């Protein structure tokens, strides 16, 4: 049987958060069976938890966040997201002494890394998926976002850069999803964004945890970055990182064939919720046999 994973000790770090530019330390804890990612500020007291779910999402100016029902939120957590559904956690609890989740490099590696060092666990309960079973596509404009059936996990994804900084020859990546895989060629890929946006934000006293040291900062022309990129496309990397980490807020590991268009978190969360309201559209399905289980879900 394919179990459910969850961590098996308590580990912690520290990094600056975006929005405040102060110090957060973040804490990850192992968790029982079917209790699933659950978000948690302890700054708030008593602490406030977000468990993490598909209508709980907010596509906020910056990154993303989960709220709860009295519209409290928790900031910035799709990197770790998507670390998480690269590493296959099912269960765990994840504190935060602050508002958001720390930045770190603007990748998901330092996660992958942090959960490595807490470990694995494998519990005695059959992992679900989430199997798409029908066509399902949401659009927006010109922009589109769409899940089919397949016997696995890909993602092709189309970003629609104009900048002179980002070439036609790096305006799509496509992949098949595996630990493996999201680790070497997806986890390091940081975040970005516009430099004068920045400023602007940084003189309205917001994004102060911004630096060259968790994103790649362009102006109208280049980049900013003395070493340049990790990747010819970092950019459209960084942009699959996020539709992983955004896929992953149902808690599930999607089996089936995503394909995206000039999305983003909104439409990527659109897309997420209208598979999961239409009862037809997909199936829970579990593995009591482990050569059943598809290519792209295997541990690493
Ligand atoms: C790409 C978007 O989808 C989205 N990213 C963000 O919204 C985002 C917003 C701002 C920054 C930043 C910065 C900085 C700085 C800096 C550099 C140098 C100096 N001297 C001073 C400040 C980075 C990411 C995302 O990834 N969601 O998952
Ligand atoms: C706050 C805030 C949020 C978003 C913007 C914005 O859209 N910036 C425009 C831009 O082109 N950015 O790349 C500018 C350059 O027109 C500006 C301010
Ligand atoms: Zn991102």
């Amino acid at each position: 049987m394919i179990k459910q994973r969850t961590l098996k000790r308590i580990v912690q770090a520290t990094g600056v958060g975006l929005h405040t530019g102060k110090k957060v330390t973040l804490t990850l804890r192992p968790a029982p069976a079917n209790t699933g990612v659950i978000y948690r500020r302890t700054d708030l007291n008593p602490p406030v938890d977000f468990p993490a779910d598909a209508k709980s999402v907010r596509d906020t100016m910056l990154c993303t966040c989960l709220v709860n029902e009295h519209d409290v939120r928790i900031s910035t957590v799709e990197h770790l997201n998507a670390a998480l559904a690269g590493l296959g956690i099912d269960n765990i609890v994840i504190e935060v002494n602050a508002p958001e989740i720390p930045i770190m490099d603007g990748s998901a590696a330092p996660f992958v890394y942090l959960l490595l060092d807490a470990g694995i666990d494998e519990l005695n309960c059959a992992k679900k998926f989430v199997r798409i079973k029908e066509t399902v596509r949401v659009e927006d404009g010109d922009k589109w976002a769409e899940f089919k059936p397949y016997n696995g996990f890909s993602l092709d994804f189309t970003i629609d850069f104009n900048h002179p900084a980002i070439d036609s020859s790096n305006q799509r990546y496509a992949m098949n999803f595996s630990a493996d895989a999201f680790m070497r060629q997806i986890s390091r890929a940081r975040t970005f964004g516009f430099m004068r946006d920045i400023e602007y934000l940084q003189s309205r006293g917001l994004c102060l945890g911004g630096s060259f040291d968790c994103a790649i900062v362009v102006d109208d022309y280049r980049v900013l970055n003395e070493d340049g990129l990790r990747f010819e496309d970092e950019f459209v990397r960084h942009k699959m990182l996020d539709a992983i980490g955004d896929l992953f807020m149902c808690g599930h590991n999607i089996i089936g064939a995503f394909t995206a268009y000039k999305s983003g978190h909104a439409l990527n969360n659109k897309l997420l919720q209208a598979v999961l309201a239409k009862q037809e559209a997909w199936e829970y399905v579990t593995f009591q046999d482990d050569a059943e289980l598809p290519l792209a879900f295997k541990a690493p």
